[PDB]
């Protein structure tokens, strides 16, 4: 009951609150400080363990939203919205939350992270559709998902200096892991059984620790929706992350009248300026130029990432780890409407052949006049080059596939054939509730309301077979969570999923259907980025 | 007493608000029906006049901002959001305010009537700066301010059809005025003593109804504020009306596919759309490439305008009319920072000679190679031709000049010489409070809050200089709506405002200094755009 509410961990008490499902009763607590706030000199600094408190935090609701870019390009649409902060943005942000069943487990229970995606530059744990008291309810597991310091807060970075070190947005999440692993006892959870699940740039944080050491040996088994480290628009060089930190902080007038512009006296030029100032100027310090590309990413230093992630990736041992990849229908159709030429989710979407050729350009930038040419004869359909509906999947292909899909079957090939146990997927299902408009088909993160069984939610007006195919999904990783495996451990009666290996590439469809085992992850088109297009940009 | 807040109009009665000023009470009447709601069927139709209530309609707030797109370049600054919409969008907007002292008047008072600006897209008569209870206090003159509908609402026109007139905007305001005929001597103002004053699109606006024969007669005197009707931004062809309107109507997905559109069945189409999916589709329409230009403003289509501006202003006999025109110091700087390369709010916008050339075509967009490179060699300093700070103030002066400058003084000028009265004036005080940076110097629109004596609100930190100099303001404007003359009718002593003729060209300088008589408005940067430029321009 209300005992149950209270609960101390190594830095002092908690009173939680309950949350109310349609099945039963689950013990929130929302807004646990796991760090000292990162204001003032503490502002780009790795974040340092929440000093113990006295008295009990208040833990019923979720704090503040890490100070971030709102997006803008559709106001009062709730496909755009629904990602926007939805509590005041404040630098002191850095607070978890852990959802646990009613009764509280007695017996260790396995526990699992979420990570929020967003390009490095926005996302908050406190999003409607990160609801974990329906994944809780039915499947008696440990939720757990922390804040961690987005766009230039977190990931602004000048390479060698100790006042911006850069990554510190992925050391926030890493210091949340060790939080899980001192104080998820108390909850109730088995910190010898966590499983990390994020999706987008949640997905690519997820794979970064499993390249960082220190960060391995606080988890077991991972989960990457919709992302992987190794794609284009996760990680940044050395030199550009230097130019893009100098560029801003010009923007925002660092340094003053032409004094010293060492990397001491610049940050402290930065560490002035109010929060806002920093986010009002976060897209000038690229060309744009970008759909796909974000200012402020992880950077490879040579310390969080000894290399960069397709070099671990390619060097890596990966025995007794258990990985769930897998992606969306259609990645690339919800980033079209962010600046590819003749898009609109209002219209059609019926683009011409010149705006086909001018959409590669934005969708994969950065890349040589010839080789955005074999992008198109690769997506083009010679019997139908003109047909705009099939321009319009194709271009969606193109963005999809290079930034998402092949990154993510890359790494997958690389984990089973070096020792890795992989489970592959591909969500088909479009939810019956979606504002985006048609031609989207499944757009990316719209699988993350089924994986949290929002359709449970009795407010909201899902179909029938949506809940039940939620309740399925929720088995899935709830399964994999605690045995690995994403099949049922006593059920042969349910279709099974084969894991995914080099050679067969097997995954399954998620949709209304039973499981239906297939084979490649668009094998023949990321052939093209993974083989052929660096064999072809190293010819220069 | 409270008697005073209960006034009956021509449509019914009407429960006012007393607003409290440090010198004494005002009665406030906020919120007047002026015409139906031109939703449903009426959408892009001209304005048809409010029928009768019965009962008491509440006049005590600010009713709702007509549909408009709210500004996002600098979230949460005040420089920017002091323009953007305080109340609750809705296409049911028609509606005025009427200010009027306490006592009320017993004899007919002079009546103001306030036109806001915002490039016909934006704008709204409830922003805080409009604010009417200290000029009306101060003076003791009845002031009106009423919503007009803009942007596509307001401004989309399908030439020739009548389901698409256009400028029903232009008649919002018409009606609004109508309304002060009829209605106005209620509150104790006279409808033979009616002056009109405006800013940017408002001044647009009010020399608009100048040249207008139908609101000719429903005013006597008019005030324009850095704007003009004749500027390269307040009017748009025919032919392009149609381009704009038919390319939003595609970006929203009309006609629907499968369907050919005449001007019947596309206006039937777009009436069937939300009305914030019109507005998120507003900057699509034209190529940007735009700062200054804006996609539905006044159309040229006979009706309303019976030839350009241009033309009905030199042709134009102003006998018995007093005009008061004028600008602010640095009428460009507050529209480098939407687009002008190099330009940010947050530093010292020291611009290279590159990106000098380079915003020389944003902010004079739509000339050719060789009329861009005239503009560029008139506007160097050649003894200086790449100092940064040189070039900020040049590319200022270019878009200033350009776009508001010299059409007031081009209209200024034809006004002086056919019959009519004309003072001029020059704002030169930035006031003590501007968030704006410094390099901007009197940005435009900042006059505004000295003409409503602003700085007389005791919960703000203006300076005592500038609570003299804001009622000295009100002063010239409420002796110019009084008698036609801004100077004092008898105080000698004060310096005298000579009228603007077109030879001697003499205006005075508004700010803490006593006033001061110059003579040409930028005679010579003006004589460049206003004479020369029409001639190179006709060399295609
Ligand atoms: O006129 N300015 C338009 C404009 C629009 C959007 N942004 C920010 N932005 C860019 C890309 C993406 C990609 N998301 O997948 C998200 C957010 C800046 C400026
Ligand atoms: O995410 N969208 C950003 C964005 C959308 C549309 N514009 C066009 N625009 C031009 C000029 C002005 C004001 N001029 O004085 C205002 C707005 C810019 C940026």
């Amino acid at each position: 009951e209300d005992a149950e509410l209270l609960v101390t961990v190594r830095g002092g008490r908690l009173r939680g609150i309950r949350l109310k499902t349609p099945g039963g009763p689950v013990s929130a607590f929302l807004g646990i400080p796991f760090a000292e706030p990162p204001m003032g000199p503490r502002r780009f600094l790795p974040p340092e363990p929440k000093q113990p408190w006295s008295g009990v935090v208040d833990a019923t609701t979720f704090q503040s939203v890490c100070y971030q870019y709102v997006d803008t390009l559709y106001p009062g649409f709730e496909g755009t919205e629904m990602w926007n902060p939805n509590r005041e943005l404040s630098e002191d942000c850095l607070y978890l939350n852990v959802w646990t069943p009613y009764p509280r487990p007695t017996s260790p229970t396995p526990v699992l992270v979420w990570i929020y995606g967003g390009g490095f530059y926005s996302g908050a744990s406190s999003l409607d559709v990160y609801d974990g008291r329906f994944l809780v309810q039915a499947e008696r597991t440990v939720l757990v998902s922390m804040n961690y310091r987005v766009g230039a807060f977190g990931f602004l970075a000048l390479p060698g200096s100790r006042e911006a070190p850069g990554n510190v947005g992925l050391l926030d999440q890493r210091l949340a892991l060790q939080w899980v692993q001192e104080n998820v006892a108390a909850f109730g959870g088995d910190p010898t059984s966590v499983t990390l699940f994020g999706e987008s740039a949640g997905a690519a944080s997820v794979g970064m620790h499993l390249l960082s050491p220190p960060s391995r040996g606080l988890f077991h088994r991972a989960v990457l929706q919709s992302g992987a480290p190794n794609g284009p628009w996760a990680t940044v060089g050395m030199g550009e992350a230097r130019r893009r930190a100098t560029q801003l902080a010009h923007l925002v007038g660092c340094p003053p009248g032409g004094t010293g512009g060492n990397d001491t006296e610049l940050v402290a030029c930065l560490r002035t300026r109010p929060a806002q100032v920093l986010v009002n100027h976060e897209w000038h310090v690229l060309p744009q130029e970008s759909v796909f590309r974000f200012s402020f990413v992880p950077v490879v230093d040579g310390d969080f990432l000894s290399d960069t992630p397709e070099a671990l990736i390619n060097a890596g041992d990966f025995h007794g780890l258990q990985v769930l990849v897998g992606v969306v229908k259609d990645e690339g159709s919800y980033f079209l409407v962010y600046g590819a030429p003749g898009f609109s989710k209002d219209n059609e979407s019926l683009i011409s052949r010149a705006e086909f050729l001018a959409g590669v350009r934005v969708g994969v930038p950065q890349v040589s006049d010839l080789a955005a040419e074999a992008v198109v004869l690769h997506y083009t359909d010679w019997l139908h080059p003109e047909d705009p509906a099939r321009l319009r999947e194709a271009l969606s292909d193109v963005v999809g596939d290079h930034n998402v899909v092949c990154p993510v079957a890359q790494l997958a090939g690389r984990l089973a054939a070096q020792g890795a146990r992989v489970y592959a997927y591909v969500f088909e299902h479009r939810a019956s509730t979606l504002s985006w408009p048609l031609w989207m088909g499944v757009p990316h993160g719209y699988e993350i309301e089924f994986i949290f069984g929002i359709p449970l939610d009795p407010s909201r007006n899902y179909t029938a077979e949506e809940k039940i195919f939620a309740q399925r999904l929720m088995r899935y990783w709830a399964n994999f969570a605690r045995t690995g495996d994403p099949n049922e451990p006593r059920d042969p009666k349910a279709p099974q999923w084969p894991p995914y290996t080099a050679g067969a590439q097997q995954y399954v469809s998620l949709d209304l259907r039973p499981l239906e085992v297939r084979r490649g992850l668009r094998a023949q088109a990321c052939a093209f980025w993974n083989r052929f297009l660096p064999k072809l940009l190293s010819a220069t």
